[PDB]
């Protein structure tokens, strides 16, 4: 079985769940975390498709060395969200490699937005490698299967 | 409006339909084209959403000067449809760009594939930038949505 051991850390409060409306495919109270993995379908390809994580001093230095994609996320409207980069440099830091990224911004059903989503794609443009998304179940499918996108190309 | 004169060129005989499920927005008899372009929604981005074109001794050495993204299909199963790459050096050629593009392979619901899919993705592996689709509705916005997203990179 070609699998896949990605990950995604996170910024602080905003959403586990964006898979919740995947493995086990529905939306979900309950607050997360310890390291809630779990495994689990077909552009054609064979993978087994997330091991969640908390929303750390060692641990997330732990952990994390066994990944192939962490394309963190964030509300996209949260103001400590995509400035919560702040979670990019550590995993340049732990796997040496200045990575399997992408700029999931989670969140655009409920209005505010202070993060413009074009701000975070400027963002992008440097990278290289965005997103908007909600469980509650587009798109969702759409990032991660586009993480599966660029992890082949790896 | 951030707009997209993208377009898509083909092998001879699979599908203006897979963005059939998607302006029009349904599955549709009626054979394509000539040029058939229309105009037309929000990963958060502004833009304007396609030029069809047939399944050339000018005319596709002509409006074909005017795009960014000619990201070609063909049915992941037929044996003259990568094959038919054949459509990629002359976009290479038009606008002399070594350019905006993803291999999309069109048809797995209808069982027969000669081309696996693991097959042409070690062609995505050289390029850098696949796909498997169906009007009749999954992974067809999926990709050209995809398609949206390389050219912000470009
Ligand atoms: N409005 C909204 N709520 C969401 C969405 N996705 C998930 N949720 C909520 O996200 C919340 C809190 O985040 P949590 O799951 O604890 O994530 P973590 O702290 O970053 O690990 C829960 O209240 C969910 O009901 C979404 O797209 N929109
Ligand atoms: N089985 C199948 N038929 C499809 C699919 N998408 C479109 N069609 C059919 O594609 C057919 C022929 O292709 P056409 O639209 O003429 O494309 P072009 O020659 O390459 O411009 C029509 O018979 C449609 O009904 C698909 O995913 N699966």
């Amino acid at each position: 079985m070609t699998e896949y051991k990605l990950v995604v850390v996170g910024a602080p409060g905003v959403g586990s769940a964006l898979t919740i409306q995947l493995i086990q495919n529905h939306f979900v109270e309950y607050d997360p975390t310890i390291e809630d993995s779990y495994r689990k379908v077909v552009d054609g390809e064979t993978c087994l498709l997330i091991l969640d994580t908390a929303g750390y001093s060692a641990m997330r230095d732990q952990y994390m060395r066994t990944g192939e994609g962490f394309l963190c996320v964030f509300a996209i409207n949260n103001t400590k969200s995509f400035e919560d980069h702040q979670y990019r440099e550590q995993i340049k830091r732990v796997k040496d490699s200045d990575v399997p990224m992408v700029l999931v911004g989670n969140k655009c059903d409920l209005a505010a937005r202070t993060v413009e989503s074009r701000q975070a794609q400027d963002l992008a443009r440097s990278y290289g490698i965005y997103i908007e998304t909600s469980a509650k179940r587009q798109g969702v499918e759409d990032a991660f299967y586009t993480l599966v996108r660029e992890i082949r190309q790896h």
